[PDB]
């Protein structure tokens, strides 16, 4: 398993235009279109993210290809975030994993917030990170999502994803 699986099962796959549980414009294996209440933006958004005049329509490999680049923006982004950087570092290959699935449906930033689990992610206190990661909106949002990031955080493994 890995991080294209791990979330490619966490954020599914839609070939038209939806609205994410936030109730914005999405398309494909979770890329936020807009933030914009306007599904003419969103279509343009779409359009311009695909290079094709789309229709709110894209085929798989299309969906696939923003997804690639979506994984790879936010790798790259974590790696040049200073607060990120050093626990992504600390981490073994699964919890990266995780930090990444959270990065991704976050934002850098909105993750970059979560201080007190950040740090102890890095102390490697698995079960008080868990706790202190789950008195957040996040986990009040998608309970069963942040469930199963919390629990690869947790165990460093795969258990909550098969
Ligand atoms: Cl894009
Ligand atoms: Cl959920």
């Amino acid at each position: 398993m890995n991080i294209f699986e791990m979330l490619r099962i966490d954020e599914g796959l839609r070939l038209k235009i939806y609205k994410d549980t936030e109730g914005y414009y999405t398309i494909g294996i979770g890329h936020l279109l807009t933030k914009s209440p306007s599904l003419n933006a969103a279509k343009s958004e779409l359009d311009k993210a695909i290079g094709r005049n789309t229709n709110g329509v894209i085929t798989k490999d299309e969906a696939e290809k923003l997804f690639n680049q979506d994984v790879d923006a936010a790798v790259r982004g974590m790696l040049r975030n200073a607060k990120l950087k050093p626990v992504y570092d600390s981490l073994d290959a699964v919890r990266r994993a995780a930090l990444i699935n959270m990065v991704f449906q976050m934002g850098e930033t909105g993750v970059a917030g979560f201080t007190n689990s950040l740090r102890m992610l890095q102390q490697k206190r698995w079960d008080e990170a868990a706790v202190n990661l789950a008195k957040s909106r996040w986990y009040n949002q998608t309970p069963n999502r942040a469930k199963r990031v919390i629990t690869t955080f947790r165990t460093g493994t795969w258990d909550a994803y098969k």
